[PDB]
């Protein structure tokens, strides 16, 4: 039917020849580069837009980091695999462009996908073949199928493309068929990708295998319960251990369709999870509601991996809202950091920072214990480019009724602000006084122990055009573009309408990752 006994290998393309083609593209971007907001320590390609984090792994000692990437422009277009490799996860390399359409299922776009370490040792990818259902523009809809392709080397500086491996039954789904991953649970190699149903309702389904090469329709694991959700993008699944050391089971997916309901759902599309169990053979049952993984203005299409401990995710900045000035400087959209999963007593995932990313840092600069005994400001530093600034806030001390920091704060009076809100509850990223871009604000929550508790640890990372607020030692954490004017880049701690207590405030400047 439509899962082949080997691999459907149908070459239309020199893959040599339409990988040249892509190198040129990003490198001619790349020399015409505005680094007024490149990141200095954020992933991001050296020419042209990229979107969702692709190939995720660590082989042969080796942190790798794939990415959808259109070589030709600063907007999404025919999609190609971008490629940057580290040994710390701190100083990264650039590598060659990984994938370029040269497949008959993939002409039209080599889309999102996925490494495993076999029962070999050896690395696979399982990617999405994109082809227009008519072959022309979106207006047909989408014609996806599941590839399969093999490194070459442990480099992996190259691959190797076997063809299709799960075709797509055309007339049983709503053309969405995309985004796989693949992990081993007992004795079964499992598949699951994102799936639009012949009711337009966004699906999970979940193939088996004994070989990782020929796969077996299982059944639908999971189904958004929400019509409004039309597809689950770039889905994912994992073990994880609770407080008790019980297994649960963590499903994550970049929703579709829902509509905004107050602070939640805000973004064009939302990435998010529940946690909950799995039994081999049944479906998905979630213990929890949905919770977003990043409260920010742009965050989509996360994926994570296993480094052997860890489980690691890594975020795209989406933007999804116009206008996008970025979209001027020869290149569009950086990876989050990456962040370590885990779960603790509070029953709730929390992503800190990987511990790499200390090393990030060139020095430390204590501020110390600051009082803003009335409402005001006072500036940190005169101008910040790149820096990572922790903080304590004593809540039980503090009057103000907005209290944080102003970051990008340039002599035209625009500013970012990161700051505690004390008439909703929450950390807020609010961007009304930028300079450019769409503006707006994004608010993540905080449980009625955090609000209690008397004090709030922020960890802000700032960089050329973005933030990074990790709320609590990354209970919540929110990520957004942050479009700084010319000049320099004050960072400023501000007390509104009441007091501010500081228990603790320290600054690193951070280093170059090496991509710029």
């Amino acid at each position: 039917g439509f899962t082949p006994d080997a691999p459907v290998l149908h070459e239309i393309k020199n893959h040599s020849e339409e990988l040249t083609k892509a190198e040129a593209g990003v490198a001619a971007f790349a020399a015409k580069r505005n680094n007024r907001w490149y990141p200095k320590f954020h992933i991001a390609s050296n020419g042209g837009w990229i979107n969702d984090p692709n190939g995720l792994c660590f082989y042969k000692g080796r942190w790798h980091v794939f990415y959808q990437l259109h070589p030709y422009g600063t907007q999404w277009g025919p999609m190609h695999w971008g490629h940057v490799s580290s040994a710390d996860m701190v100083n990264w390399k650039r590598e060659p462009i990984m994938f370029a359409p040269s497949l008959e299922e993939e002409k039209d776009g080599v889309f999102s996908g996925s490494a495993v370490i076999g029962d070999d040792g050896k690395l696979k990818f399982y990617y999405t073949g994109h082809r227009w259902a008519n072959g022309k523009d979106n207006t047909g809809g989408d014609w996806q199928v599941q590839m399969l392709a093999e490194p070459d080397n442990d480099e992996l500086t190259s691959a190797t493309k076997r063809g299709m491996v799960i075709d797509c039954p055309t007339d049983k789904v709503n053309h969405h068929y995309r985004d796989p991953k693949v992990w081993k649970t007992g004795d079964k190699w499992y598949m699951t990708f994102g799936v639009s149903s012949a009711e337009k309702r966004g699906q999970m389904w979940l193939f088996s295998s004994d070989d990782m090469v020929k796969w077996t329709y299982e059944q639908v694991l999971f189904e958004h319960p929400d019509s409004n959700v039309f597809m689950l993008e770039c889905p994912d699944f994992f073990p994880i251990k609770d407080v008790e050391g019980n297994e649960k089971w963590v499903i994550g997916f970049s929703a579709m369709g829902a509509k905004p309901s107050g602070f939640m759902n805000r973004n064009v599309n939302n990435a998010g999870y529940m946690i909950g169990t799995w039994t081999p053979g049944e479906q998905f049952k979630p213990e929890t509601e949905f919770r977003l993984w990043d409260c920010g203005h742009n965050y989509y299409a996360p994926q994570s991996f296993n480094d052997g401990k860890r489980q690691i995710v890594y975020g795209w900045m989406s933007p999804f809202v116009e206008p996008i000035p970025m979209q001027d400087d020869g290149w569009c959209g950086n990876l989050t950091l990456p962040r370590e999963i885990t779960l603790g007593a509070d029953g709730d995932l929390h992503t800190a920072p990987v511990a790499e990313m200390e090393g990030l840092r060139e020095d430390t600069v204590d501020f110390g214990a600051i009082d803003l005994d009335v409402s005001g400001e006072k500036t940190i530093v005169d101008d910040a480019e790149a820096v990572e600034i922790e903080m304590t806030i004593d809540l039980a001390n503090s009057t103000a009724e907005r209290a944080g920091l102003r970051v990008h704060a340039t002599e035209d009076g625009a500013y970012t602000s990161v700051a505690y809100d004390d008439q909703i509850g929450r950390v807020v990223v609010d961007r009304q006084a930028n300079a450019q871009g769409d503006r707006g604000y994004r608010t993540a929550p905080l449980s009625e122990a955090e609000l209690a508790a008397g004090e709030l640890k922020l960890r802000v990372y700032v960089d050329r055009g973005c933030v990074e607020v990790y709320v609590n030692d990354g209970r919540q954490v929110l990520s957004s573009y942050s479009y700084a004017s010319e000049g320099p880049r004050a960072i400023k701690l501000v007390a509104e309408s009441g007091t501010l207590k500081v228990k603790s405030l320290v600054l690193h400047h951070m280093k170059s990752i090496g991509l710029e």
